[PDB]
């Protein structure tokens, strides 16, 4: 595990599993039907916009999802017990989506950067989203139920 390919693999593997180990039926349909439409949603819509509206769907501002990433600093990353009572699987999709991002792309990608960013970076922001969730959606039918 020391190719990127290695590590999407593995961190997919872990967030996926944190989902499998909360033992929350509920979490886990909702978040393994919406990570299998991830990827297509980024192809056909793009990344900013679908990152967009899971922050929207969770009612909840890029700058609180900052914070609550500013948290997440071990290996493997601990997301869900991140959040509060209420566990939004729109939230926890971006976490896991935006984390990557942050620490293989770009530190400061976001919603609001990702408006102002160059076309090169964006690209490669929206190509690692891509693969990142492939793995996530091939462990979640590997995993989860729904």
């Amino acid at each position: 595990r020391k190719t990127l390919e290695q590590r999407r693999g593995e961190y997919a593997y872990y967030v996926i599993k944190e989902v499998a180990d909360l033992n929350d039926k509920q979490l886990e349909e909702k978040y393994a039907s919406l990570v299998k439409k991830a990827p297509v949603m980024i192809l056909s819509n793009g990344l900013l916009q679908t990152l967009a509206f899971l922050l929207a769907k969770a009612e909840t501002s890029p700058e609180k999802a900052n914070q609550i990433l500013s948290r997440v600093n071990e290996y493997p990353p601990r997301f869900i017990e991140k959040l509060g009572n209420d566990k939004d699987e729109h939230l926890l999709l971006y976490l896991h989506i935006v984390y990557w991002l942050r620490e293989n792309v770009d530190r400061n990608i976001d919603v609001k950067t990702l408006l102002s960013q160059d076309y090169s970076k964006v690209l490669w922001a929206t190509k690692e989203a891509i693969a990142l969730l492939n793995w996530m959606r091939r462990f979640a039918v590997a995993m989860l139920k729904e």
